[PDB]
Order: C-alpha cells, then structure tokens, then sequence
C-alpha cells in the first residue's frame, strides 16, 4: 500500500481517535451478565443520534501460553464492576495499510450496542461476525461503528475471534489436541455467550440474527451447520460467502512443519515436535511469516490462505467440522432457519489491485484450467478431461480473440462467491424443511461514501460494485461523514439496516415502510426455479432474474459426468 495511503490512514487515525473522545458522554451505565456486572458508556453518533456501549467482554479464557492454539475455554467470573467503555485489542494479524504485524493473543471480546438499555418489549438481536479471510478483522468501531443499526431497535452485537494460524493451526497427532478451528470454536463459544446473556441488554434470546460478510459469511454458515449450535439463533444472513467456496476451507496439516521451519524450527516433522516450538514462539513472529507458508503449486490451484476452516482430523468434545462442508449440509440444522443471501453486481472487481502486480494471471484464461474447481481437476491440469472443463469456463467468460482483466474479474465473482452459492441452494433444497431463502443483489455504486477496504484493493476511481463495497451502509468507520438527509448514500444506509432489521425480526426481509419497496413483492427461491429471482438493490428496488444465471450454469455442465460431486 502507497506511501500516500499510509499517511493519509495515520491522518484519520489520529482523526478518529479524537472524534471518539468527542462522541463519547459521562453517562456510564452498569448492565448484568452470568459473569458479573459490566460498565458501559453512552456515546454519540454523527447523526446526532446516542447508543449504549459495552466493549470488551470477554467471552473466553484469553488463549495465551498454553491455551495457545487450543479450543477456547469459558472465562474466570469476577465480582465487582467490569469497565466496558472501551476496546479490547484485535486478534494478532498483519495491518494492510501498514505491512507491521499488530493486535494481541487476547482477543476473544465481543461488544454490545442498543439504543435503549431498558426496552418495553425485547429487542431482535443481531450478531456481526466480521469476515478478512479469517486472517484480519476486528470489532472496533473505527471499522464497524454501529451508528447506523442503532437508528433501529435492535441489540447489535459484533464478536471477534482468532486469526490465522493462532485461530487455525491443525496437526494429525491425537494426543496433541490440536485438531483445527479454534477459530470457528471461538465463534461458537461467542455464540452462546450471546443466547444466554442478551436479555439483560433487551435482546430477544428467542429471535437472534447472525450475519456476515466474506470470511465472516463463511463463518456464519460454518455456525449454521455445526451440531456445536443447535437452536442458538433463528436466522442467517450470508454476504458475499459461504462455506462451501473453495477459499473457505483448507486441509492445512502438513503446513504447520511449514511455517514452524520458516520460523528457525531445528529439527524433524513430527508434530509434537513441531507444536513445541510453535508454542514458544513469538505471537508476531508466527503471523509475519504466513504469507509464505503456501507453495507455488497451491498458489497455482488457487489456495489461498494457508491456515483456515479445515475438517478435523479426529473428534473431540468441541469438534465444529468433522466432515467436508459439502456433506455437513446434508445433515444440518441451520437449513430449517431462514435464510437470506446475496452478493454484489461485481464481486471480482476486488482482484483489479492484484491483477495489477500480476499481469500474467490473464493469461490463465487463455484456457481456464487452474479455475476448474479442485475436486474435478488433475495434479498438473493437464487431463484431456481438465482442458475440456476449462473450456466450458472460457466460453462463458471470455468475450474476444484475447482475455481481459474484466473477464478476469468476471471469473472471479463466478469462482468465488457465485458458483458456490448455486451449489449450496440446489444442495440445500434436497434437505430441508422448506424455511424461505431470500436473495439479494447489491447495486448500489457511490464514492462519496468509502470504507477501508477500497484502499486495499487499490478501489479509488473505480466504477462498479465490489466485493465489501456494502459495509458502507451498514457500519460507521473512520473514512466515513455525515451524509443530508436527501443524498442517495443515506436513503441506501436506511433501506439497507431496514431491511435488514426487518428481516432479523420476522424472518421475512419485506417490508412497504421501506422508501422504494412499493411494488416489490419479494419471493423466496423454489427448488423448481430453474432461474434464481432476486432483489436487486440500486438507486431502485427492482426484482429481477438473477443476471449471473447463465454463467452459473455452464459451471454447473462442467459436472455432467459427475452429478455426485455437486
């Protein structure tokens, strides 16, 4: 990331820093919870608006030493008051805008917004879980500001968990009770947390919304198929992800000798051997050094984060994914809840910053063979079979003589998120108990308002909906303003937490108090659809065919002769 970036970041850094003082009030306020007694703050938005605030809770044990890398545990109660008016540290990671490592082993918080501590009747409860690969992320209010949600009368809740090889880490050896997820176990602990402790903040524990983002849409369907959350919540938002999306789950064994040898590891691969290096070494060090765990093979087939979401290798007592995520759907608990998913009109147009450091990746188009899905593909990619796969991938994305980088970014939305979503709806409708799925497509395209994640992916001046380019209407954070009444930025933040919020609240997303929502009538998907109907969400509400559906297709012929593997 640019020099300029970097001291335009530190600048707004500074700026926000100041801003929340500002925001902040003397009006402190104690809450109950099953661990004892928390205090938070009342704070200001820029809206002139107010909420209540409880950050830093602890929902775990803080996973330090020996706890590293192992399921989370329940944390110590206390008797006294705990003070909850400001932010805990985020889980170690490496900062994009900066390239230094930063954030803490102790990490597992989670925070609680409301406008009104005492209710007069119990409030929908939604949860955030935030996505960045499962590798960054964090819920500060300097990227996920519950400014907006808070106009609503709703519990908004935003949980953190741990990252990267602290969070993901797998090793074979039973006796060494490191099977993989602590991650996702961290998230499931948040969960029940989040059951049991809301109501003393007027939430509804019988009416709970979790919802996500990338990663963290990954991971809220991770939360809907585990046995670990039977009946924890009763509704599920997938943005932009799921967990069957090939960047969603890893088999990620043998990478720890990786990076323990990358780390100044002497010696064999045996695990115990390994995990007891990995054990003593530093938290930073660990986290500087995974970007190159991968190999050039992987890389090459498209792996792209070396610790993740892995099946575990044997169960233990807290085990979340003791099969591929593909047959966890056949058996899962979150189908029979209502569901809404959906994605942005141009999900690839995130890659334009990686494709620019990487002209050739173009060229992989000229026969699409590293994008035919793994489990179909051979070592080499170079079968008979694979080439004619990856044809089918070319005719439906390449649009001349030569590929493009937009027939490149086009892939992309189909490989990443959109192709996996037709996988998960087809496979889901085979058994379920007929809960309504609702799909959206978000069109809105504006560069008044901004998030973070447009630096990253070099985003600045350019047209279309990329992937995060969402968050902006949901969440306040540090690049943001006050935006009139009347701008069409504000309208989109009021329609989408409505809709939001009116799906949390009766499992339907339709509501006619929604500006723009007049003639909609927005169904849910049949198993006899054979083309996807969603609502499109730009400067219009308009329900539409879903337009990706021929494309999506064509991926689907690519399982002709293999109808079991879909």
């Amino acid at each position: 990331v640019s020099l300029m970036e970097k001291l335009k970041w530190k600048i707004k850094c500074i700026e926000n820093k100041f801003l929340n003082y500002r925001l902040t009030t003397n009006e402190t306020v104690v809450a109950e919870t099953e661990y004892g007694k928390v205090k938070g703050v009342k704070r200001l938005t820029v809206y002139d608006d107010s909420y209540y605030s409880f950050e830093g809770i602890p929902y775990a044990q803080p996973p330090v030493g020996e706890l590293r890398f192992k399921a989370p545990q329940r944390p110590t109660p206390w008797d006294g008051v705990r003070d909850c008016c400001n932010h805990k540290d985020k889980s170690v990671q490496v900062d994009f805008i900066t390239g230094k490592v930063c954030g803490s082993e102790d990490c597992l918080y989670l925070s609680v917004y409301t406008n009104n501590l005492n209710p007069e009747t119990k409030r929908p409860v939604l949860v955030y879980i935030h996505g960045g690969g499962f590798i960054i992320g964090e819920n500060h209010r300097d990227m996920y500001g519950p400014d907006y949600f808070i106009k609503k009368d709703v519990v908004l809740i935003n949980i953190q968990y741990r990252l990267g090889a602290l969070g993901f880490l797998s090793l074979n050896s039973e006796d060494l009770n490191v099977p993989g997820n602590a991650g996702l176990k961290d998230q499931v602990m948040a969960l029940r947390w989040i059951k049991n402790n809301c109501a003393n903040f007027g939430g509804n524990p019988d009416n709970i919304t979790v919802f996500g983002e990338s990663a963290g849409a990954a991971s809220t369907h991770y939360m809907m198929l585990t046995e670990q959350t039977r009946g924890l919540f009763h509704r599920g938002i997938l943005m932009s992800g799921n967990a069957i999306c090939p960047w969603a789950n890893t088999q990620c064994q043998h990478r720890a000798f990786t990076l323990a040898k990358l780390a100044g590891y002497k010696g064999e691969d045996n695990d115990k051997d390994v995990l007891e290096f990995l054990m003593k070494a530093k938290p930073q060090d660990l986290i500087k050094l995974e970007e190159k765990v991968l190999t050039l093979e992987e890389r090459t087939n498209k792996v792209m984060f070396p610790f993740g979401p892995t099946v575990e290798p044997y169960q233990t007592a807290d085990c979340v994914l003791p099969k591929h995520p593909r047959e966890m759907v056949k058996t899962a608990w979150g189908n029979s809840i209502p569901t809404m998913m959906g994605n942005t009109s141009y999900e690839g147009l995130f890659f334009t910053s990686i494709l620019k450091q990487m002209p050739l990746l173009v060229k992989e188009l000229e026969t699409c063979v590293n994008f035919v899905p793994s489990e179909l593909a051979d070592a080499e990619r170079t079968a008979p079979e694979t080439l004619e796969m990856g044809a089918k991938i070319k005719k439906a994305h390449v649009t001349g003589e030569t590929p493009t980088a937009d027939n490149f970014m086009d892939l992309c939305s189909h490989f990443y998120f959109w192709f996996p979503m037709h996988r998960l709806l087809q496979l889901r409708f085979n058994h379920t108990s007929g809960t309504p799925v609702y799909l959206y497509r978000f069109d809105f395209d504006s560069e008044d308002l901004i998030n973070p994640y447009r630096i990253m992916r070099s985003g600045r001046g350019v047209k279309g909906v990329s992937h995060t380019d969402e968050l902006t209407y949901f969440f306040w954070n540090q690049l943001a303003k006050r935006m009139p009444k009347e701008s069409r930025e504000y309208k989109t933040i009021e329609r989408m937490t409505g809709i939001w919020t009116q799906f949390a609240t009766t499992g339907n997303p339709y509501s006619n108090e929604i500006e723009g929502m007049e003639n909609v009538s927005w169904d849910p998907i049949e198993k006899s659809d054979e083309v996807y109907k969603c609502l499109n969400i730009s400067d219009e509400l308009k329900m539409i065919d879903v337009p990706e559906m021929g494309k999506i297709k064509q991926w689907e012929s690519m399982f002709e002769k293999h109808r079991d593997l879909f």
